[PDB]
């Protein structure tokens, strides 16, 4: 399981 979340502000 690959879980990936990224926020760019």
């Amino acid at each position: 399981q690959f879980n990936n979340q990224n926020n760019f502000v």
